[PDB]
């Protein structure tokens, strides 16, 4: 549950992302796979890359960089109201890609981190609370959607 002035934040910080969402969706997913390794084998398309070289030089992981993102926004710009574009992304994780909830924390964290790295000194104290709290709440309603499914 986030305030108004929460969700003006959690915008506000997604307009740094969108004004470039392969750069950032890139950088979040080279974080995760670079700090979680087991999440790497997750994805039968990256399973190949080895070294964040390979990583950095991927071309189609920057498209799925994309993809993540742009679905990952048009979730935060719905400011909580996203029960129709959530649920098919818990299913899908849950029951096709086998995705515990631990590796979206994984990648929540990887949020925040990137979000720094790119921006320092850019990304506040009142930012990253928000943004967090946003993060929260998406991993929150996938959890409970796992809960359902017996998902672990
Ligand atoms: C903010 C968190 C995430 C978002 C918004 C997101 C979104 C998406 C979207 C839109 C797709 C393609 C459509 C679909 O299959 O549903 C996808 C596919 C996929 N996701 Fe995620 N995802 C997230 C986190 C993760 C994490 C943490 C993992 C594993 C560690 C993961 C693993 C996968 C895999 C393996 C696919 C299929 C890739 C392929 O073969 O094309 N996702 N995700």
């Amino acid at each position: 549950g986030l305030s108004d002035g929460e969700w003006q934040q959690v915008l506000n910080v997604w307009g740094k992302v969108e004004a470039d969402i392969a750069g950032h969706g890139q950088e979040v997913l080279i974080r995760l796979f670079t700090g979680h390794p087991e999440t790497l084998e997750k994805f039968d398309k990256f399973k190949h890359l080895k070294t964040e070289a390979e990583m950095k030089a991927s071309e189609d992981l920057k498209k799925h960089g994309t993809v993540v993102l742009t679905a990952l926004g048009g979730i935060l710009k719905k400011k909580g109201h996203h029960e129709a574009e959530l649920k098919p992304l818990a299913q899908s994780h849950a029951t096709k890609h086998k995705i515990p909830i631990k590796y979206l924390e994984f990648i929540s964290d990887a949020i925040i981190h990137v979000l720094h790295s790119k921006h320092p000194g850019d990304f506040g104290a009142d930012a990253q609370g928000a943004m967090t709290k946003a993060l929260e709440l998406f991993r929150n309603d996938i959890a409970a959607k796992y809960k359902e499914l017996g998902f672990q």
